[PDB]
């Protein structure tokens, strides 16, 4: 039998008033959205501290950590079953998340930001989630890249990180590629199109994917549908994905993503037989 | 560049009472639900009087006329550029709904119920639907019914039924298969699961393929989910089987479906070179 995709539920650390104090009320609620993620399926929870498309901000590393360190100490006190990711690039963000007990590491920079955050995984067992970018910066940003074929600039991308990633210590069955989506590939939206229909290419690379469609620009359609019209879009993009390979869906919405790839998986299964 | 998907809006005209009188007001209303239909971006508006699912009651032809004439004959008035298909397996209700301007009869029998249904048709330019259903009733039943293979046994079904419709008169490229989901294939949702897999297969008998997902019993899934929870599994099986071929979906959700299956069609689209 096919082994269902995994759901990462999106766990963002924003301080409501960005000032001092406060903290306390904001860790509360993030525990609180912690459980929702998990009651409606949801296989990791991904906590991040520093939002990476366009139009984010670059935070230090000791506010990355003062966001998350006691969100992820709360969760793993009260919930120590789940299996928690860390969105971040800087190694000393990293090295922290990994003694709490982080089992995995989503690294927009596929290790290019912080030479040194490949040996704090290595250093683990810590999977680790390579993500294709067209910007060094791992702040994205808007930019309608073209390409002459984006799938091979994607697969070179991804090979070279991948050997560097194993070069630093970290096992091939613990690196998980990323295509990238959305602003990260182009802001021109067909680029995203093109990877999700050629992503079954990737597999060669001997690695788990991970896609995170989630409400992204190119989802826009001819219609320029906003976030909140992109739940349809975001659905269809999520299960067409785990038909063409994609083993981790990095999600908003949970429970509709994980009831819509459910499909996409018991289509690729085969009969009983 | 790739064509879109034809969405196909139901419209099921069901008396309130089922007496006598007060049709007036459930024509009035069933012109309602048309235009919403249309301003979701329906393609076409498929009028039917008699459910066809396991526990629909079988009404007569002259019931039948009752419901969809009134109807017809609204649309047609008030919006002539709708393009309007008739779900009905009877000659003598298929005969005047092409009277009225009807250019599309969908067939649960596959023309097997009324053997005069076939020339009706061909005497036209209307297009018909032929489905695969695994009881020789058109009202199908719930029933397990299990296949050795499902994909063969739907294929020389749907082979013969258009060899029958083209000795009838029915030319080629006015023939469209459905190879059936749900009950009508078997309560056994995996062989629904399985023709979607295999939709591709059946596009050597050089014809248009029809599905309706449409929150049908096999998008229950593990969770045994009931149809106002299926929509999510809806835009996914739809959005699969445009990639897979499908050249219309007929579904009651129309803005979200089409909106999923526009990503299909995305994704299906190769780059503009
Ligand atoms: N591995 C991976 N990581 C990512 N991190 C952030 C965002 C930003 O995308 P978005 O859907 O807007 O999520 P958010 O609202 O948390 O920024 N996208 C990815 C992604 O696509 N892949
Ligand atoms: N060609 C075709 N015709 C059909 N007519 C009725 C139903 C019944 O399915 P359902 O989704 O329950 O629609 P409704 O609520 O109108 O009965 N399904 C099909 C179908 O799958 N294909
Ligand atoms: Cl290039
Ligand atoms: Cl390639
Ligand atoms: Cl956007
Ligand atoms: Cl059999
Ligand atoms: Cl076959
Ligand atoms: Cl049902």
């Amino acid at each position: 039998g096919m082994a269902k995709v995994k759901i990462v539920g999106i766990l963002n650390v924003t301080p409501n008033s960005f000032h001092d104090g406060g903290r306390f009320v904001e860790t509360d609620k993030a525990v609180v959205r912690a459980r929702e993620l998990l009651s409606q399926g949801a296989d990791i929870i991904e906590i991040g501290g520093e939002s990476t498309g366009p139009g984010s901000n670059t935070i230090t590393a000791d506010e990355e950590l003062a966001r998350i360190v006691p969100v992820i100490r709360a969760i793993r006190s009260s919930l120590p079953d789940a299996n928690i990711a860390v969105d971040t690039y800087k190694a000393e963000v990293a090295r922290k998340a990994l003694e709490l007990g982080a089992t995995m590491i989503n690294d927009v920079s596929a290790g290019r930001a912080d030479p040194k955050l490949f040996g704090v995984v290595a250093r683990s067992n810590a999977q680790i989630v390579l993500m294709y970018s067209k910007d060094t910066d791992p702040h994205t940003s808007f930019d309608e890249r073209q390409y002459v074929d984006v799938v091979r600039t994607v697969y070179d991308f991804l090979a070279e990180r991948k050997k560097a990633a194993m070069s630093a210590g970290i096992p091939a069955d613990r690196i998980i590629l990323d295509t990238g989506l959305g602003h990260f590939v182009s802001s021109d939206p067909q680029y995203s199109f093109q990877l999700l229909a050629h992503l079954s290419d990737f597999q060669d690379l001997g690695c788990k994917l991970f896609l995170s469609p989630s409400r992204k620009s190119f989802l826009a359609g001819n219609e320029l549908l906003k976030t909140a019209d992109r739940l349809p879009g975001t659905i269809a993009a999520s299960a067409i994905a785990v038909l063409h390979g994609a083993d981790y869906i990095r999600t908003h919405d949970v429970l509709e993503v994980r009831r819509g790839c459910e499909i996409a998986t018991a289509i690729n299964q085969p009969p009983e037989r």
